[PDB]
């Protein structure tokens, strides 16, 4: 009944079932999780992995010796459960010597010792296996318009991100990275604010072929747009490197329900999407339990995240298999967007008098594209009512 | 008093101060409008020139003789009054034919039909004059989730624009593309939404080099994002070929209202952009004169669009001068986010111990960034309270 | 299957279906459709019944002559069918006199018109015999900050419904008011923008019993407001006098998608609560079938709508009737919000020490809530999936 | 020279300049600040008075010993500086034991300790010369549907409401309650989510006459409404009884920026009707200034609360004392607005045959409204530019 096993590639982030429940408005409901004890709840759940960012996992000021401390108490948890590390991350928001940022920050010395922060955890993540780096520049940004020139600011960010090439490329790591938008909160705007920007920032960095993109459902949905088709343009450029998970309600505050919660037509096409092509990396959960939550709700919480993923795979599979679904498709012309304009190439078409002079626009024009019921069918598949 | 000349390069759609008023809810308020004469109105208050839509300037469905007679009473009205015409687009929205899009219809006759249209269009563009030739797919999209295969969808799009680019290669024309964004409206969710995302997409096309961005204030601001900073991005990565201005209050269905109203804050900063970067394209003006406006209030509402980019240059430029200005943007570090981070390289910033291991994190956090200070006094020059 | 009879009271304004497809951008796809074939076409899909604005039924400018013929015709398509008329409204929006507005427009004359032309429409509605009459000021509101004074206007706007419960108490009719919130569009701002600003503007009119509510799902979500909330409150006030069902995605122009369309959650939620306090009004679709439908595509649209809501009304009393969910519902302490919190009164609740001095705060906030067990089972129900 | 005084009657909460900068993502970049240093340095900003809420005052858990203590320093510093305390509220949200509401918690317990420190808070309101109490419900909401029966929720938060009419009447006390509505933050959806919300809610307590609305700028932005309008509809029930003003950039995070910033155009709309309306309460600054600042950059952000409402007033005053904006007011009829729609009774209505038979619909509707040059004069006045 709907039971995820580790090849599912199910991973949460240390920070997730970790969230002590402190907001803007109030103090933690929740006392701190020790890593160990995440790593073994989330392994009986039947998780393949967990994420991390630097000071999740060894805390913030640690001197060298506590440092190998917390990493082989961390590195005993895995062995013991099978759980894998496919990504980690850095934090360059907590801290108050970030408050303007990490890469992108006015002060130039913030900026280096930002770079060097970022270097030290690359290493850590590549002994620990991570494959994928992430990069969420949540405080790079600002409330007022004279505190940031732009332009500066995106030179700055492309400096930072090419040494990080750089590095990984003289050293020979295999780990990728991925970077992270939402378009604001904490700060008024945060630079690169939606997949687009990500994406077309990663065109003049000087090795592309390093960058991909780790887009979160509800921060797209923080700026009301379409988080399959943003997906799908990622995909469609092959920089869909990593993803994270979960629910938000329209354009408010970053709230990060389980997966399945707030726009679930809009889940349900993002796990037929996901399927449909193929994606191979690991389906992340970035979420908290909310605050009223006790332990045991934390647990119920996560586990709902894999049951809802679950359910909605087997309907979009119901969906693509059925027959009269295929027949729909064909009905609403699927099969006709997929094939070439004119692969008879530009003089044929300017010679085509079937393309202009004699077309009949009105003909063509009357044709319905039988959406409605597509869209019915779709739902009735949803709703397991076929 | 502010008053435009020619030489602001201040321009504006046919359709503009033509609009007749015809709502989702409502009938047309004012009469329709001969181009000739919104030319030479348009010229007695100091604009520099217009812009179209093929079926603004000739009937759909006229016949060659009917579209020659339209083309000669144009030029002579453009020869009459020194007026230019610097951009040109094509209309594939109002037709029924082009309900489910133009270059990504479900139909490839549909398909085809619309390149074709394009392609008149762009010779006698070319005729004209123009330099820059819009595109604004604000068919291509849905409303549901099944209706399109996104991927396929793209791959329409780029074959398209690929074809126009062979086209005008082929002729030797001297005209370039800009692409223009919305995220919904008329469709559920346009393709392409955002500038991040058609900057992203140019980078697939097989000559890049001829396509760039025509980003609408209101627009990206449906989508709730900052303006200012989405054309500072377009200018780092030199695609800023034409700019459409308005104003838009909010997150709601898109408004034209005239340039300086909604969010009169974003306007100074946009102006103080453009001029500081040098932007030397067309100020184009793409609003609507509200429907409850006779004649003599669209004329009005034209000519506040000029005065309101006239005053904001002013205010703008007296900020950047200011003496206090200049001290309080060195105050809050502007001066070093324009230095490089590392112009030393990579192996110096590994070897610098001032850069980590004896970093006064604690000293740099206490440090402000005094931008309330530097806020204010732009509050203070663009309320003239100096 | 999920099939209606005319006893789930289902209805549909003929303007829904009837709708051409004409949006800001484009012209119509459909051709009009006369209402007697609407009735005859909705009867034999199960609905109930229809609903109309005076220029639906009865062509603008119509002669008596043509009124009476109009009429006549749709009265006896009713009695072929069995179909009734349980609501009626007036168009105040369309003609270009109501540009400004029609209850509160600036120009006294129109004013009067406005009362006019709906007073006319009333007399219509009791003979038909529509037990509601609604009330959408479409055009009350502004584009700009000065030319509404918002305190004069709500002065007129309450002259206008107090001389309207005049005339229907002088004639004895046994018919009820719903005004209907919306937030803007086609006005920048609307007049009573959402259902808890028409709620306290009933409590100022004279005869405050003859006013109630008709929300609108996609007006309230338009706003980023819970729907569901929303209704709860109209309940609770004994106002929900109508209500009007479709789809939204989200803050953007007005969609009237489909009913279960748009946000399904809740349209989950909104079942529940009109099943569980047992309203007994009809159950009224305000959509457009999209603008690239047939009209085979219209009427597989219209069924939608009535499926979705069986299908909801399913599976929101499977999950009240559940045991798992009984026992998960006392776990939240539903139980104990449904009890008074002093019954016992004042002083006893000032002389109480467990309430202050002896409460043990640290008790009380170590218990979880179990909302997202509680959650997930209804997500489970929702699905089928239990 | 913009120059504030006490006469202005500008207050500030202590939980403002006091903001230590926590947000979801980090840590406090500033240090707490004394209660008494913080009416100091506002009394020598020109500032009339400061509010609390109990717990900014008395640290949560104080024994009745301290109490006296943290009272009478408080008291010695007002009377040294002349600063008066004319509002103060509850903290029913930061503790833990409030994470699912204080007056409408599920748990009965919880809701009778949320009474209990209320009464005490208005005891100590009252002798401090308080006149208004203000009540944010933050935590009244829920994240899912079935947490919160919503009818039971407003039958425990009216019986709050009425539990503390009831005591306020019984002591003699001479103050008035004031509930201040916010959409969302920090629960995902908030009870009396605007103001129309909480003015039909007031409508439904024992005596609606001691209580009113305190509106903030921000909160009613978060919906996307038009604050200027929420205020005039509060105006005209006669419930504004205090106001916060602060900044908002659109729909997203509470984002209180000082007074001024955000929305510029809807701050002069504001100012211009509680001058007009004569207001006469405190003008209250509900903000925060960014974590970006130091402590000279905190008073310069209050400093600049003051000095925008002064220059706004200055412009306000001169806009509506303007020959030529007073004769475009009558060009667009606002004169008209303001006269009875029919002073003449019903029946003179029903038998003016110029009201309906023989009213020119034409004529009336090709009459321009002029509102574009009114919004231009009132766009120059607020520039300086005319
Ligand atoms: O809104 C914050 C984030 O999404 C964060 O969890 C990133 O995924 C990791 O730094
Ligand atoms: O929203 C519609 C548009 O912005 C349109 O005017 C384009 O600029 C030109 O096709
Ligand atoms: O947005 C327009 C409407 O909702 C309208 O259909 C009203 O319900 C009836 O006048
Ligand atoms: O968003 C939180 C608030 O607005 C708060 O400061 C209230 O005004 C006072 O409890
Ligand atoms: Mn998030
Ligand atoms: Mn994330
Ligand atoms: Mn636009
Ligand atoms: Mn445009
Ligand atoms: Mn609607
Ligand atoms: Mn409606
Ligand atoms: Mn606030
Ligand atoms: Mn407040």
């Amino acid at each position: 009944n709907y039971q995820p096993t580790p090849e599912d590639r199910f991973t949460f982030g240390l920070w997730t079932v970790g969230w002590q429940g402190r907001d803007p408005f109030g103090d933690a409901t929740r006392r701190a999780l020790d890593p160990v004890e995440s790593v073994r709840r989330l392994a009986e759940l039947g998780a393949h992995g967990v994420t991390f960012h630097d000071d999740d996992l060894i805390p913030f000021g640690s001197s060298d010796s506590e440092r190998e401390e917390h990493v082989k108490r961390f590195r005993q948890a895995l062995d013991d459960t099978g759980m894998k590390v496919p990504m980690a991350t850095t934090n360059l928001f907590t801290h108050p010597v970030f408050k303007d940022g990490g890469f992108t920050a006015n002060d130039r010395d913030v900026r280096r010792y930002a770079l060097r922060k970022t270097i030290r955890n690359i290493d850590l993540a590549v002994e620990l296996g991570a494959e994928t780096y992430v990069a969420w520049g949540g405080r790079e940004g600002a409330e007022s318009g004279g505190a940031k020139d732009v332009r500066d600011a995106l030179d700055r960010m492309k400096e930072a991100f090419d040494l990080l090439g750089e590095y990984v490329t003289s050293q020979g790591y295999d780990i990728r990275f991925a970077i992270e938008p939402k378009p604001n909160e904490p700060r008024g705007d945060i630079l690169l604010p939606t997949v687009g920007h990500a994406l077309a920032f990663i065109e003049r960095l000087e090795r592309p072929e390093l960058y991909g993109v780790n887009p979160e459902v509800g921060h797209e949905q923080m700026a009301g747009l379409n988080f399959p088709h943003g997906i799908a343009q990622a995909l469609w450029a092959g920089k869909l490197f990593h993803i994270d998970l979960n629910g938000q309600n329209g354009i408010k505050y970053d709230q990060d329900l389980r997966f399945g919660a707030g726009d679930l037509r809009a889940a349900f096409w993002l796990v037929d999407l996901l399927e449909s092509a193929g994606y191979s990396g690991p389906r992340h959960f970035d979420f908290k339990p909310p605050r009223t939550e006790d332990f045991d709700g934390v647990w119920a919480s996560a586990a709902g995240c894999m049951r809802n993923y679950l359910i909605l795979k087997e309907r979009a599979a119901a969906f693509r298999a059925d027959p009269e679904v295929q027949e729909a498709l064909r009905a609403s012309r699927l099969d006709e967007l997929a094939r070439p304009t004119a692969a008879d190439g530009l003089q044929a078409l300017l010679d085509d008098r079937s393309a202009f002079e004699e077309f009949d626009v009105d003909a063509a024009a009357a044709r319905g594209m039988a959406f409605e019921r597509l869209d019915q069918l779709a739902m009735d598949h949803l709703l397991g009512a076929r």
